[PDB]
């Protein structure tokens, strides 16, 4: 009652945010003591598993002022700066506190550098009213088009490239294919436009840098692998466009627990080694709980890999169905939108997970075998997991009878 | 070279970071080995000392699970959310991760609830643009109108009430005083427009509560006093104008180790038992200090109390050379801007700062002798260091004045 804010988390069918009390790499313990699996990881931004223990010593030093004071420069803040711009390239780099108050920072910085009005956006870009629209595919008061990852509209707009500051994009892996970021390259090129990457999510996810060499980003954006939680956000790429940036500065910048956090996840993820681990570890589980599903005839399928997937149910009540099952078996999903396995997702979780998945489609089986994966389904998953149209084959007629259905 | 932002840190005389490595109570310990007094503390927000090991306990057991995950809803919220509307009043509060993105979140919830554009404005607020403006007095592109605590400005702006939505003011208590508030909260009572206190800095710097009841807020903000230099500022106040608050969600929302900072400070600072140490402590500083450099004949005086102070130098070469010499005792000031001491600035350090002092001001004897304060002195430093102009008996003229020679 004393909120005035509506966080995102688990909930229960009631609405109800779910409380748990503690955690340890992928286990999560509630209120009566039952263990969860957790693929929600904080939105994504625990990779290396909750209570990591190399993070969790550095942050204790931290804590103790080891490590530097929250006063001053550090010794190891050089060593962060220099190591983001090596795994992410960019001639500058800067600091946040949230992903949302990196994009408003460098969106406005761009905006400013450019002298022009118009930023054209796909994909979520944080908490703050300058992104919020009424309609896709007319600016917003703030100047924003969003284009829903449409490169027909795209390229509409980019025929009048001039007053176009930039382009920013939220890329998904799941959806959008090579076809897609070559065409989307190729057109903001064209019009001669810098393109901002919103890496918040993905950046760092897949391997130690950004998340497609088909991409070519005048500024991007990491955040979620970058801190296992802690709350740090970085920015980099072209000086003249940052320029702006150079009147940032908040209390906390040098705060040591943060600083630790990023430093001691960084040099880790840097290595590529969670990813791969991820990687291999969630290819397993999908692979487990497609082949699951088919031969069950639940309509349920996955898209993704094993650092990034969801589920692809027939219709949302398959899906509320699914949610329940699985909220049964111990299974924590970020429910209608991406899974992001932490690097404690090893071979015993897997088998875990998997035995737990087989409940679930146990408990599924013979409800729903009517229903089917249709081109509708795709696109409403996609919707609600990426924030945009997912790249399948469609006409210009079908893009708009899809964006009346699922907008809003 | 690399950061593209200029954070605020102590920086030496060719504008280089200091760097320091480790640090506890109130003292630092730079690359040299020398160990320096801390009066800057995180911009004020290290308000026990660092390293505090209460706290420190309480962020390493976060640090590896203990007390909830960054994925969902734990007790600690809970506790949190019911302290801070305890100490500081209010329907509804929210939390944010720095007092720039609390400042643009209500500001831009109470002007629409308000639906009205203009937003009187007092003081720093944050580093986000939609605080810059080219002149004083007039609304710059976002509607703000910066007023530089003149209220003569504010009567005129408030004599046309309704296109008002909030007065937002950082109160400071140096250069303003009871009479200054009084006024404030008459005309705007009067104009009935809703005042959103600024107490970033001051909430909960001088007692267990906002600064100064002759304010009567309809929003709050705090941040510097909660958590110790953690990253966590708070908002509370009348659900109405924080109704779009129900769209904020940011990721880290959950993140354990600041809200195991944040419920352990504030536990502390309820008390008012450490702001009643550092104002003991840090008086005795100033009157030393003071006399220090009367009766050396050196023209620089102080304003403020023990919780927040600030140095008033007869002009810039003073005060560069203040700074200079501060800076070879180890004394490490906020510089040009306030003092804010820990509850860890105890007897001793006193002492040990005050034979610092007696260092700093034999460097400075014989060098200003002939130099006084003058009223130029007294506006230069207030401005410098609470953002306007201080509560002195002018003229409307001599406020054009004062503003043309301080405005940069
Ligand atoms: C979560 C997210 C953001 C916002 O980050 P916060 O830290 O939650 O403010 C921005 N962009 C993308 C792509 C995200 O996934
Ligand atoms: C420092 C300060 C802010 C901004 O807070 P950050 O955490 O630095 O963004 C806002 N208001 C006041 C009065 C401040 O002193
Ligand atoms: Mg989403
Ligand atoms: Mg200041």
């Amino acid at each position: 009652k004393l909120l005035a804010q509506e966080p995102t988390c688990p909930r229960d069918a009631d609405g109800r945010p779910r409380v748990f009390v503690e955690g340890s790499g992928a286990y999560l313990t509630d209120p009566d003591g039952r263990r969860w699996i957790d693929f929600d990881n904080a939105r994504g931004s625990v990779v290396l598993g909750h209570g990591d223990e190399e993070v969790a010593e550095a942050i204790a030093r931290a804590a103790r002022g080891r490590s530097g004071v929250g006063t001053a420069w550090s010794p190891v803040l050089d060593s962060l700066l220099g190591q983001l711009q090596e795994v992410c390239g960019g001639d500058v780099v800067g600091l946040y506190r949230t992903g949302t108050a990196a994009l408003r920072s460098v969106t406005c910085a761009v905006r400013d550098a450019r002298d022009r009005s118009i930023v054209l956006s796909s994909g979520y870009h944080g908490y703050d009213p300058m992104w919020h629209c009424d309609e896709p595919f007319t600016p917003n008061q703030h100047g924003i088009v969003e284009f829903l990852f449409d490169l027909d509209v795209l390229a509409e707009w980019l025929s009048r490239p001039e007053q176009v500051a930039a382009v920013v994009i939220s890329p998904d892996h799941m959806h959008l294919g090579e076809r897609w970021y070559t065409e989307f390259t190729r057109l903001t090129k064209e019009a001669d436009v810098p393109v901002i990457a919103d890496e918040v999510k993905v950046g760092l996810r897949y391997r130690a840098g950004l998340s497609t060499p088909l991409l070519d980003p005048a500024v991007w954006i990491v955040a979620k692998c970058l801190a296992n939680g802690s709350p740090v956000a970085a920015v980099g790429g072209d000086a003249h466009l940052l320029a702006a940036l150079e009147d940032v500065s908040f209390t906390s910048y040098f705060e040591p627990t943060a600083m630790a956090a990023a430093t001691t996840t960084l040099r880790r993820m840097a290595t590529g080694e969670p990813q791969q681990a991820i990687r291999a570890a969630g290819d397993r589980f999908i692979a487990h709980t497609r082949a699951a599903f088919a031969n069950a005839g639940v309509p349920i399928d996955l898209a993704g890999n094993g650092n990034l997937f969801q589920f692809v149910c027939a219709d949302d009540e398959v899906a509320d169905a699914f949610h329940a099952a699985a909220a049964a078996e111990g299974l924590l999903f970020f429910e209608g939108d991406n899974q992001t396995p932490s690097a404690a997702f090893t071979d015993e979780v897997v088998e875990d997970a998997c035995g737990r998945i087989d409940r679930v489609s146990a408990a599924l089986t013979g409800r729903f075998t009517d229903r089917e994966l249709t081109e509708e389904s795709w696109y409403a998953s996609a919707w609600g997991a990426m924030d945009g149209l997912a790249d399948r084959p469609r006409t210009r007629e079908e893009t708009t009878a899809i964006v009346e259905r699922l907008w809003e």
